[PDB]
């Protein structure tokens, strides 16, 4: 079916749960041996949130090459995109070296440090210019360049360094500050201006390295933010946008990284995104 009168159908028959637990019964299930080892406990945030071992993103490293992060690759779409959790406190400094030697130019943060009382990532960038931040264990710096405050989302400059050859390079943190503590947003417009401030950047483009996406487990915020982008992708790339079928390319993506889209709201989110995105494309 179509999209938007599929969704109306959805709506008026209240048959979401329905369809998000298929999604669920169909999803692909491939090992995560790498992920459960004992001496990568303290690299998971949940454990129940695992990178498959086939699309894990391996770090450059002979002690440990272990990080909770996951390749993306839509191969219609000529898109890939890293799924990774908010960083842990002992995980930082892997975060940073992750971006470096996957050439990323763009980094997307989708949750606020703390939520609901609690904290859903360690505070992983310098919130000065003048208090830069080194990794010891990875031999990177990392500088606040410059910082712009809107009001439903932050942008800023980073300079990243490797201090092995110094080189050095420019990193742009994309920041969704709006996201509800409970639930999903009411509209998405928002969010679609925010999306396409990522994209104006260059940071989604084929010439950089896959950008990095995250929110706190790394599954769920962030499986909307590129489920909708891939469908926006395809409907503009096809003869027939109508084709474009968004439960079958959530089930792509879930070939890579287990678990994207928490619950049948961010299902319906993710559908009333690609509705209204679509017409303004045009
Ligand atoms: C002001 N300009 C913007 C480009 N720029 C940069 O560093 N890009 C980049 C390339 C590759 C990579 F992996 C990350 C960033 C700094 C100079």
């Amino acid at each position: 079916m179509e999209m938007e009168k599929e969704f109306e159908q959805i709506d008026k028959s209240g048959s979401w749960a329905a369809i998000y637990q298929d999604i669920r019964h169909e999803a692909s299930d491939f090992p995560s041996r790498v992920a459960k080892l004992p001496k990568n406990k303290n690299r998971n945030r949940y454990r129940d949130v695992s990178p498959f071992d086939h699309s894990r993103i391996k770090l450059h490293q002979e002690d440990n090459d272990y990080i909770n992060a996951s390749l993306i690759k839509m191969e219609e779409a000529q898109r890939s995109y890293i799924l990774t959790q908010g960083p842990l406190p002992n995980t930082v400094g892997h975060f940073w070296e992750m971006v470096w030697e996957q050439k990323s130019r763009g980094v997307v943060m989708l949750n606020r440090v703390m939520e609901k009382g609690s904290l859903k990532c360690a505070q992983y960038w310098p919130q000065k210019e003048e208090k830069e931040m080194i990794f010891e264990d990875t031999n990177l710096k990392l500088t606040l360049i410059s910082e712009d405050i809107k009001s439903y989302y932050t942008v800023r400059q980073l300079e990243l360094e490797n201090l092995t050859t110094q080189e050095t390079r420019e990193i742009l943190h994309f920041h969704y500050t709006t996201w509800p503590d409970f639930g999903v947003p009411e509209s998405p417009a928002s969010f679609l201006n925010f999306l396409f401030k990522v994209r104006e950047s260059g940071s989604l483009s084929p010439e950089h390295g896959p950008v990095v996406v995250h929110c706190s487990a790394g599954i769920g915020r962030s499986g909307t933010f590129c489920l909708a982008d891939t469908c926006l992708l395809l409907m503009d790339k096809r003869k027939d946008p109508s084709s474009v079928d968004i439960k079958k390319v959530l089930l792509e993506m879930r070939k890579f990284r287990m678990g994207l889209i928490q619950t049948a709201d961010q299902l319906r989110f993710s559908y009333l995104a690609v509705i209204e995105g679509a017409k303004f494309i045009m």
